[PDB]
Protein backbone atom coordinates (compact mmCIF):
# COMPACT_ATOMS: atom_id res chain seq x y z
CA UNK A 1 0.00 0.00 0.00
CA UNK A 2 1.11 3.57 -0.79
CA UNK A 3 3.01 5.17 2.09
CA UNK A 4 3.52 8.94 2.23
CA UNK A 5 5.08 11.50 4.56
CA UNK A 6 3.08 14.75 4.62
CA UNK A 7 4.07 18.09 6.20
CA UNK A 8 1.33 20.63 6.93
CA UNK A 9 1.23 24.06 8.54
CA UNK A 10 -1.24 25.24 11.19
CA UNK A 11 -1.17 28.95 10.36
CA UNK A 12 -2.41 30.88 13.40
CA UNK A 13 -2.82 34.66 13.54
CA UNK A 14 -2.96 36.97 16.54
CA UNK A 15 -6.77 36.68 16.70
CA UNK A 16 -6.73 32.90 17.26
CA UNK A 17 -7.80 32.23 13.67
CA UNK A 18 -6.28 29.56 11.43
CA UNK A 19 -5.77 29.85 7.67
CA UNK A 20 -7.65 26.90 6.17
CA UNK A 21 -7.98 25.82 2.54
CA UNK A 22 -10.44 23.40 0.93
CA UNK A 23 -9.28 20.43 -1.13
CA UNK A 24 -10.29 19.96 -4.77
CA UNK A 25 -13.25 17.77 -5.64
CA UNK A 26 -11.00 15.28 -7.47
CA UNK A 27 -8.32 15.05 -4.77
CA UNK A 28 -7.78 12.45 -2.12
CA UNK A 29 -9.91 13.68 0.79
CA UNK A 30 -11.90 15.64 -1.78
CA UNK A 31 -13.76 18.78 -0.65
CA UNK A 32 -12.31 18.52 2.88
CA UNK A 33 -10.98 21.45 4.84
CA UNK A 34 -7.25 21.15 5.40
CA UNK A 35 -4.10 22.71 6.78
CA UNK A 36 -1.95 23.73 3.78
CA UNK A 37 0.82 21.21 3.18
CA UNK A 38 1.91 18.31 1.06
CA UNK A 39 4.31 15.49 0.34
CA UNK A 40 7.82 15.50 1.81
CA UNK A 41 10.12 14.90 -1.14
CA UNK A 42 13.26 12.80 -1.29
CA UNK A 43 16.25 14.82 -0.19
CA UNK A 44 14.29 17.35 1.87
CA UNK A 45 13.52 17.34 5.60
CA UNK A 46 10.08 17.70 7.20
CA UNK A 47 11.03 21.26 8.19
CA UNK A 48 12.07 22.12 4.63
CA UNK A 49 8.90 20.48 3.28
CA UNK A 50 6.49 22.59 5.34
CA UNK A 51 8.31 25.78 4.27
CA UNK A 52 8.23 24.80 0.59
CA UNK A 53 4.62 23.59 0.64
CA UNK A 54 3.35 26.75 2.31
CA UNK A 55 5.33 28.86 -0.17
CA UNK A 56 3.74 26.95 -3.06
CA UNK A 57 0.20 26.63 -1.75
CA UNK A 58 -0.45 29.90 0.12
CA UNK A 59 2.51 32.20 -0.56
CA UNK A 60 4.05 32.50 2.92
CA UNK A 61 7.38 31.46 4.38
CA UNK A 62 6.86 30.00 7.87
CA UNK A 63 9.54 30.79 10.41
CA UNK A 64 10.30 29.87 14.02
CA UNK A 65 7.68 27.11 13.91
CA UNK A 66 7.30 24.04 16.08
CA UNK A 67 6.14 20.44 15.70
CA UNK A 68 2.62 20.40 17.13
CA UNK A 69 1.84 16.74 16.42
CA UNK A 70 3.15 13.82 14.38
CA UNK A 71 0.77 10.94 13.72
CA UNK A 72 0.09 8.08 11.35
CA UNK A 73 -3.25 7.38 9.73
CA UNK A 74 -4.43 4.44 7.67
CA UNK A 75 -6.80 5.55 4.90
CA UNK A 76 -8.71 2.97 2.83
CA UNK A 77 -6.03 2.98 0.10
CA UNK A 78 -2.96 4.66 1.59
CA UNK A 79 -0.95 5.08 4.78
CA UNK A 80 0.25 8.56 5.62
CA UNK A 81 2.43 10.05 8.34
CA UNK A 82 1.37 13.63 9.05
CA UNK A 83 3.71 16.28 10.48
CA UNK A 84 1.57 19.10 11.91
CA UNK A 85 3.70 22.24 12.33
CA UNK A 86 2.38 25.16 14.36
CA UNK A 87 3.17 28.33 12.40
CA UNK A 88 2.70 31.58 14.33
CA UNK A 89 5.28 33.73 12.51
CA UNK A 90 5.68 34.01 8.76
CA UNK A 91 6.64 36.32 5.94
CA UNK A 92 3.83 37.13 3.53
CA UNK A 93 0.05 37.16 3.57
CA UNK A 94 -1.58 33.75 2.95
CA UNK A 95 -3.92 33.48 -0.03
CA UNK A 96 -5.23 30.93 -2.51
CA UNK A 97 -2.02 30.93 -4.48
CA UNK A 98 -2.96 27.73 -6.35
CA UNK A 99 -6.50 28.97 -7.03
CA UNK A 100 -7.93 27.01 -4.09
CA UNK A 101 -10.39 28.46 -1.55
CA UNK A 102 -8.71 29.72 1.59
CA UNK A 103 -9.93 31.68 4.56
CA UNK A 104 -9.34 32.51 8.18
CA UNK A 105 -11.33 30.36 10.60
CA UNK A 106 -11.71 30.84 14.34
CA UNK A 107 -9.99 28.05 16.24
CA UNK A 108 -12.98 27.64 18.56
CA UNK A 109 -15.32 27.17 15.62
CA UNK A 110 -13.38 24.42 13.83
CA UNK A 111 -15.41 21.26 13.23
CA UNK A 112 -13.21 18.17 12.96
CA UNK A 113 -15.87 16.51 10.80
CA UNK A 114 -14.99 19.05 8.07
CA UNK A 115 -11.36 17.80 7.92
CA UNK A 116 -9.79 14.44 7.05
CA UNK A 117 -10.32 12.05 9.97
CA UNK A 118 -6.56 11.95 10.53
CA UNK A 119 -6.84 15.52 11.88
CA UNK A 120 -9.26 14.71 14.73
CA UNK A 121 -6.71 14.59 17.62
CA UNK A 122 -4.91 17.68 16.30
CA UNK A 123 -8.07 19.75 16.05
CA UNK A 124 -9.00 18.71 19.59
CA UNK A 125 -5.55 19.57 20.93
CA UNK A 126 -5.59 22.96 19.17
CA UNK A 127 -8.80 23.87 20.99
CA UNK A 128 -6.97 23.20 24.30
CA UNK A 129 -4.32 25.89 23.67
N1 LIG B 1 -2.51 19.10 3.05
C1 LIG B 1 -3.15 18.37 4.00
N2 LIG B 1 -3.31 17.05 3.81
C2 LIG B 1 -3.92 16.29 4.75
C3 LIG B 1 -4.41 16.86 5.93
N3 LIG B 1 -4.98 15.88 6.70
C4 LIG B 1 -4.81 14.78 5.95
O1 LIG B 1 -5.21 13.61 6.31
N4 LIG B 1 -4.20 14.99 4.78
C5 LIG B 1 -3.86 13.99 3.75
C6 LIG B 1 -4.62 14.25 2.45
C7 LIG B 1 -3.65 13.70 1.43
O2 LIG B 1 -3.76 12.28 1.42
C8 LIG B 1 -2.30 14.08 2.02
C9 LIG B 1 -1.87 15.48 1.62
O3 LIG B 1 -1.29 15.43 0.34
P1 LIG B 1 -1.52 16.65 -0.67
O4 LIG B 1 -2.55 16.24 -1.68
O5 LIG B 1 -1.74 17.92 0.12
O6 LIG B 1 -0.07 16.62 -1.35
P2 LIG B 1 0.56 17.74 -2.31
O7 LIG B 1 0.04 19.12 -1.95
O8 LIG B 1 2.04 17.46 -2.21
O9 LIG B 1 -0.04 17.21 -3.69
P3 LIG B 1 0.18 17.83 -5.16
O10 LIG B 1 0.80 19.20 -4.96
O11 LIG B 1 1.09 16.80 -5.81
O12 LIG B 1 -1.22 17.88 -5.73
O13 LIG B 1 -2.48 14.06 3.43
C10 LIG B 1 -4.23 18.31 6.10
O14 LIG B 1 -4.65 18.90 7.11
N5 LIG B 1 -3.60 18.98 5.11
O1 LIG C 1 11.81 21.19 15.86
C1 LIG C 1 11.15 22.41 16.11
C2 LIG C 1 11.64 22.92 17.46
O2 LIG C 1 13.01 23.30 17.35
C3 LIG C 1 13.17 24.64 17.77
C4 LIG C 1 14.49 24.81 18.53
O3 LIG C 1 14.52 23.96 19.66
O4 LIG C 1 13.09 25.50 16.64
C5 LIG C 1 14.01 25.25 15.60
O5 LIG C 1 13.40 24.55 14.52
C6 LIG C 1 12.32 25.19 13.87
C7 LIG C 1 11.86 24.31 12.71
O6 LIG C 1 12.90 24.20 11.76
C8 LIG C 1 12.74 26.56 13.34
O7 LIG C 1 11.63 27.24 12.78
C9 LIG C 1 13.33 27.36 14.49
O8 LIG C 1 13.77 28.62 14.05
C10 LIG C 1 14.49 26.60 15.10
O9 LIG C 1 15.01 27.35 16.18
C11 LIG C 1 11.95 24.95 18.65
O10 LIG C 1 11.61 26.32 18.63
C12 LIG C 1 10.86 24.11 18.01
O11 LIG C 1 9.89 23.72 18.96
MN1 LIG D 1 0.95 21.20 -2.41
MN1 LIG E 1 3.64 18.68 -3.18
MN1 LIG F 1 -1.31 19.94 -0.55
Amino acid sequence: MKKLQIAVGIIRNENNEIFITRRAADAHMANKLEFPGGKIEMGETPEQAVVRELQEEVGITPQHFSLFEKLEYEFPDRHITLWFWLVERWEGEPWGKEGQPGEWMSLVGLNADDFPPANEPVIAKLKRL
